[PDB]
């Protein structure tokens, strides 16, 4: 018989493990030619619309969400050396850096407070819409430094909030083992998309 502590150390498990493979990934995307990876905005907008897409009550299999987290931690390299081009390599550490104290705080605050969310559910979902739609819109009208930036504040706003919760739902409703893999999967969006908008954020600023 399942606890609340088991499940939740499970997902984070889960999760954690998902970092680790992406990080595998992500030393891949090294190796691949330029000639065969994917234009930059398309990536950053493909996060998003995956980080959305992937809500659901649809429970997959631990194979799916790490396969997926080595398939995007490899795909996710482009961006990383983009910014890391224009902002130096210690830039890369920076935005991970912050983005898992962030991850670290929230994620802990929401699966300790009593006070339930799920009143936040439709807003934060249109959120994400929104910014869905501005990164289609980017693919089609690039944005300039300054408005790509408050983009990137927007959405490093709306991930953590969606950090903490992802967390403070994962305590407060009836998640089951068959669960488990979805959950720790949407954990990974959330960390990969506020990643995205930090590394962003920072590599545009120190430019």
């Amino acid at each position: 018989h399942e606890s609340k502590q088991s499940i939740m150390q499970r997902i984070l498990t889960v999760f954690v493990f998902t970092l680790l493979i992406a990080t595998v990934g992500l030393f891949i995307g090294q190796f691949v030619p330029v000639a065969l990876m994917l234009p930059l905005s398309i990536l950053e907008v493909a996060m998003i619309i995956l980080a959305f897409w992937m809500r659901r009550r649809k429970a997959v299999g631990y194979a799916f969400v790490y396969t997926f987290a080595f398939v995007s931690g490899i795909t996710l390299f482009p961006i990383v050396s983009h910014y890391a081009s224009i902002a130096g390599a210690y830039v890369v550490l920076e935005a991970f850096g912050s983005t898992f104290v962030i991850f670290a705080v929230l994620g802990t605050i929401g699966a300790k407070m009593k006070k339930d969310l799920s009143f936040l559910w439709s807003f934060l979902l249109v959120a994400v819409l929104a910014l869905a739609v501005v990164g289609i819109f980017n693919i089609f009208s690039p944005l300039n430094s300054a408005a790509m930036m408050a983009y990137s504040v927007i959405g490093t706003i709306v991930f953590s909030l969606y950090i903490l919760y992802d967390l403070n739902q994962i305590k407060h409703r009836h998640i089951t083992e068959d669960l488990i893999p979805v959950m720790a999967l949407s954990l990974y969006l959330d960390f990969i998309n506020l990643f995205i908008n930090l590394l962003r954020f920072f590599g545009i600023l120190s430019s």
